[PDB]
């Protein structure tokens, strides 16, 4: 058995194993955490489907939602792991143990290290925290080198018909741009953003919420042709002076450490290219 220690956010329903040989994930948010722990996934969601980084590291998973409770009994867990909004987490307990996570109650480097206590890996979680760290100094002063300390960023996401701010710590390049390199957001956005995470905006607003950067995640790339080509957005500096970086939202919507890899990267190329 799992020691199964007290974290914030953290829920068990039975008794979770010490070595679990067989994990359905249910929550994209997860996935890639438990990859890297070197966790057996034989069940994913469709956006670790979707996510080309993840991807190539559960071809052998079958793809399920949280309500394919005939596919995840066949695929016979000996652990599932979910989100805490998730409906029916009830149902799914009566077919293996579960972990359900609140998100956001433990921040993207302590949820490696948590997972690290639960199923006594330790020394992976530590190694790639260890080097994470090292790594994301180094590329901020290079980063910075470039932009300035004080240069401000922007974190936004297109869906659908929909345009959204992000924080620090809500997916789309927040946790590498404002935790990993240390940027500033503008301050309306710390004001109207940062404590929710995400904020659903009118794109006529947009102007106001955006200073020296800004990181666009979406699907992709004609999603936001309709803004990209109005006067409105054309108006705004950082436009002007082409500091948009546009990034691919099927990787990263995610906080993984296999995808904050990619992102990282991404990242780091798309600034000291500006
Ligand atoms: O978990 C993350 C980063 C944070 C995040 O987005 N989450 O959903 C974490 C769990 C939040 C608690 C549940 N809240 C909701 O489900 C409300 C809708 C929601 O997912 N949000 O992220 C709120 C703002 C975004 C609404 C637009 N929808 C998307 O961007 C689809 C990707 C989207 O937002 N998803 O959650 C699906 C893919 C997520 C990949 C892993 N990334
Ligand atoms: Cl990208
Ligand atoms: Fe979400």
């Amino acid at each position: 058995l799992s020691p199964m220690p007290q974290i914030a956010g953290v829920t068990y329903y039975g008794d979770i194993p010490k070595q679990p040989k067989r994990v359905v994930s249910l929550a994209s948010t997860y996935t890639g955490y438990l990859k890297k722990l070197d966790m057996n996934l034989v069940g994913v969601t469709s956006y670790d489907k979707k996510n080309p980084i993840l991807a190539k590291t559960v071809k052998k998973a079958k793809q399920v939602a949280a309500t394919d409770l005939e596919a995840i009994t066949t695929l016979k867990p000996d652990l599932i792991v979910v989100g805490s909004t998730e409906e029916n987490i009830k149902q799914l307990a009566e077919i293996a143990p579960v972990i359900s996570i609140e998100y956001r109650k433990r921040d993207y480097l302590q949820v490696l290290s948590d997972f690290g206590r639960i199923f006594n890996k330790e020394g992976k979680a530590k190694k790639w925290l260890k080097d994470w760290k090292t790594k994301t100094a180094a590329y901020e002063k290079e980063v910075k080198a470039v932009t300035g300390d004080k240069a401000t960023f922007t974190i936004m996401g297109l869906y659908e018909k929909d345009v959204y701010l992000f924080g620090k710590d809500w997916g789309r390049g927040g946790e590498i741009i404002h935790q990993a390199f240390h940027y500033d957001a503008p301050e309306k956005v710390k004001t109207e953003v940062f404590k929710q995470g995400y904020l659903s905006l009118s794109q006529e607003v947009l102007p106001d919420y955006i200073g020296d950067y800004v990181v666009i995640a979406a699907e992709d790339d004609k999603t936001g042709s309709a803004l990209y080509e109005s006067k409105l957005w054309q108006s705004i500096p950082a436009v002007k002076k082409h500091h948009v970086i546009k990034v691919n939202a099927n990787v990263f919507y995610f906080t993984d450490p296999l995808s904050l890899e990619y992102q990282l990267e991404t990242l780091r190329e798309a600034i000291l290219s500006s």
